[PDB]
């Protein structure tokens, strides 16, 4: 139908227009300011020091490597949270949505759709980090101290699965609306309009996935599935995060972040 | 021993890694995106155009539905050995076996891996299909057709006695690893190292079952024999796939199944 054909490019245009990041752009710079590799914690510092000088600009004072890590992380995930609130807006009714249900879709959404966007930059040895311009390997992450480098594997081995499906922005565009617009979120007030709006989004995904891989009739339960599999890695990250909090005093949680995770899981 | 079960747990972690489906995931789902329930035509047709939309999409060129049927089967095993392929990595010595050698072990095996991880997502009135997100009653499928129903029941009939053992995905994994590890398929080059592979992982087995299951002093010599049994049912299930090729012209089958019954049984 033209008007769930057009549902599916405005959708993807709001895409490609609201993340800095997207899967062509990732496999272009990942194909080879080419990107600078941080594979040791030599190359972890000198990649510090152009890419973000501030946060070693203190001596000293600067902290453990791990936790230096992590607070960039924090500092990606925040940027990605401004990208998805405002990539919302294209999913039609989100906008006519009761401002408190915005919120609580984009609290209960938004680190699925962190996880599953992440894979666009990832490949099995390491990911795209720093708006493009640095990779960090896969192996220095797993090298970081407990509990650190427990942040970063699921996160690939989700990855490397989720990529094997081989879709595309067009694809991943839906899938990330689709996330956002779960009825079935706590503390929703007009379940019944979500549901509605949730419903015309994945029929537009159902409809595009017939359309676009027509050479896998099992896409959209894979996807089904795979937003299960996000909401049970995303139970986990926030567990382990709650670890680094309560055992890392100076791994400082941002204040956006933490008021994500409040009364989350 | 430290070093055998480190060995259960790399096995472990590599079925969890590597099938979408595990029995803790499948049981949650069958306690009650719920499943959708195909207990009938109608409602097969429903879910058809929900969650394979392409197959239906051909109008009065669609096939007769015990074949569709049949081919969404075949599509959920290539999915299976696919996934039974990336697993059997993890298994100590089977990267090192000659290439040949591991594709007699996987030709052989994947069959009874099948239909031995199938009893996971089965109970009594039916089982999982379509990435969790279908359940089919065991009822309609016996209602199909012959021979396409006779393809069905054997398959619930060993899952019955299997699931009453009780086993979990610790078990399970080291029981698939164990038959994807048989010495004495026909054609292999190296069978002496593949006994000496296969008696490691037996090994570890047979401690793990002591230590999981102090309840059941026999549990070792029962999955044995449901190895053979397994093997039994191969052969079975190979005979009546071969009726079908030849007295069903529409029944294609898939190439990669195609290669692994050629000069099976
Ligand atoms: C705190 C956890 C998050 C969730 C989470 C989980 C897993 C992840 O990756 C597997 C990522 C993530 O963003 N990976 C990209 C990334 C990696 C390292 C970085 O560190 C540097 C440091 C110096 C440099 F010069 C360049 C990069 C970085 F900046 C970004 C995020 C949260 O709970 O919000
Ligand atoms: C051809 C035989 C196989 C071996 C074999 C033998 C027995 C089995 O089950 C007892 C199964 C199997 O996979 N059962 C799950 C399943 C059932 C029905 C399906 O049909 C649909 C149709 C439409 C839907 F919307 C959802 C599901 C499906 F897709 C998967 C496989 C082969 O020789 O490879």
């Amino acid at each position: 139908t033209a008007d769930l054909k057009s549902l599916a490019k405005r959708i993807y245009e709001a895409y490609l227009k609201n993340f800095n990041m997207n899967k062509v752009k990732a496999r272009v710079i990942l194909s080879g300011n080419p990107p600078f590799v941080i594979h040791d914690m030599e190359t972890l510092c000198m990649a510090e020091k152009t890419l973000v000088a501030k946060l070693v600009a203190n001596g000293i004072q600067n902290k453990e490597a791990e936790v230096r890590i992590f607070h960039c992380c924090q500092c990606t995930s925040v940027e990605t949270v401004t990208e998805l609130t405002e990539f919302a807006k294209a999913i039609p009714g989100f906008a006519n949505l009761d401002l408190n249900d915005q919120v609580t879709l984009l609290k209960y959404g938004v680190y699925e759709a962190i996880f599953a966007m992440l894979s666009s930059v990832m490949n099995k040895d390491g990911m795209l980090v720093a708006y493009g311009n640095g990779f960090i390997t896969r192996e220095f992450l797993k090298s970081l101290r407990k509990p650190f480098c427990d942040i970063m594997e699921p996160k690939f081995d989700f990855a490397m699965k989720f990529n094997a499906l081989e879709l595309d922005d067009s694809d991943i565009s839906l899938f990330v609306a689709a996330i956002i617009c779960c009825g079935d979120r706590p503390g929703l007030l007009n379940v019944g309009h979500i549901e509605k709006m949730q419903e015309g989004i994945v029929h537009v995904l159902r409809l595009h996935l017939q359309s676009n891989h027509p050479d896998d009739i099992f896409l959209f339960p894979k996807l089904l599935q795979k937003m299960a599999d996000l909401r049970q890695l995303v139970t986990e990250h926030a567990q382990l995060v709650q670890i680094i909090k309560k055992t890392e005093s100076d791994a400082a949680l941002h204040p956006l972040l933490q008021e994500i995770y409040r009364d989350m899981y």
